[PDB]
């Protein structure tokens, strides 16, 4: 890694604040710079529907995503994307950007950690957002 490692980038924050306090968003999801310097905004959505959500998620590559997770309740999920499928390359190098990331967001509920679709379907997701 670089001197200062991986930073996040102001519009990322930007964005995970207007979505946590604004609700100017339904989910944000974010991803390294080609540089792999730092972690920026890929897309932002206001889409309700929780599988135009699932349909936005790479197949065979990594992201991070913040989701304003709403049932009857409105909880800050945070999901680490990375499909068995992706590179091993893309893997570790979201794996070990993570941090960086997730330490910057204050107000997080409930960190999911998805490898399969099954493991980020919604009933799984409020299964684990309705314990803690």
């Amino acid at each position: 890694g670089s001197r200062s490692g991986v930073a996040v980038a102001d519009e990322s924050l930007t964005a995970f604040n207007d979505l946590k306090l604004g609700k100017k968003y339904k989910f944000i999801l974010f991803g390294l710079n080609d540089a792999k310097t730092e972690i920026v905004v890929k897309e932002t959505s206001t889409d309700p529907s929780y599988d135009a959500f699932l349909e936005k998620l790479p197949e065979n590559d990594c992201l991070y995503a913040i989701y304003d997770f709403e049932y009857e309740e409105s909880k800050i999920v945070f999901f680490t994307w990375s499909p068995d499928t992706a590179p091993v390359r893309s893997k570790m190098v979201y794996a070990s950007s993570k941090d960086a990331l997730r330490r910057a967001l204050n107000g997080v509920s409930t960190d999911v950690q998805g490898t399969d679709f099954s493991e980020v379907s919604y009933d799984s997701v409020l299964e684990r957002v309705s314990r803690g």
